Order: C-alpha cells, then structure tokens, then sequence
C-alpha cells in the first residue's frame, strides 16, 4: 500500500535508466521511449508493443514535434500510462 | 531498476487506497488528495504539507472547478509530482 514517494522518483529514475542515450542535451527520442514502453509498460498500455501505438503516444508527449521526450514529456507519458492502468480497457 | 508496470498500476491503487471516501460517484475531492499528498508525497512536492500548496495543485488538476480529482485528474497530479521528483528544486 504505502510506497511513500518511491513511485514518483521511482518512475523518474526508471526513465533515466531506460532512456539514457541522448545527444548533447537530454533529447531522449522515441528510441529510448519505445524501449522503456515495450519492456516496462508491456501489460498496461494497449498494444504498447506497436510502434504505431508508441508513435501515437510519443507524438502525444512531443507536442514540440521535434522528436524529444523530456522527463516532463514523459510525465505526460505516465498520464497516458496511468490512464492505461486504471482505464486499462484501452486509453488508446 | 526494473519495476515493469507496478509503478503505473501501483500509483493507481495507491490513489484508490488513500482516496476512498467519495459521494455516489468517484468524486475524490481535495480531502482525499490532501491526505495522500501530505503522507505520500511529503518529500517530493515543495511544501506538499501546505494546504495552499495542495490547493494550487488540486486546482491545477480540477480544471473543472468542481472540487473533484478523478484518477485522470490525479494523473495530472502525478505530472506535478514526477516534476517535483526530477525537477525537485521546486516545480511549485
């Protein structure tokens, strides 16, 4: 039940772990996200294995249209994912 | 490192646990959120103990201005909180 804040900084260090390869700045493009998603969120988000699904999501975070998901853009990812968790019918 | 999806459904069942008292529908007002926040996110969000801080956040999720945070509105809460986690300087 009680996990205190390990779930917040937990998801944060998780993103830092699966999304580690970037340019000069923390670009963290769809490559890293796709990796994290297919292996971590494999059971949460509908067909998170699908690049079409991942594209949809990535593009939903990357409103910048620059192919970069920051921890903040990943924050919206967790929005999609938590939705996929409770609304696990298919947040889509 | 690897927590798979326990962090997504984890936060979800966490909200379900600390925010359990509602009306006929899952209203889940600032009372339940304040509780979860002060005890869970006590170390993450800046002065999450402050009702002024919590108000700011709650109101940020409750765009409906109806005093109801759903799991989806709590989804934006986790957006604030994950931000408070990595950007732990003070998402504010």
């Amino acid at each position: 039940m009680t996990k205190l804040e390990e779930h917040l900084e937990g998801i944060v260090n998780i993103f830092h772990q699966y999304s580690v390869r970037k340019g000069h700045f923390d670009t963290l493009s769809k490559g890293e996200l796709k990796q994290l998603l297919t292996k971590e969120l494999a059971n949460t988000i509908k067909n998170i294995k699908d690049k079409a699904v991942i594209d949809e999501i990535f593009q939903g975070l990357d409103a910048n249209q620059d192919e970069q998901v920051d921890f903040q853009e990943f924050i919206s990812l967790v929005a999609i994912a938590l939705k996929a968790a409770h609304y696990h019918t298919h947040k889509e």
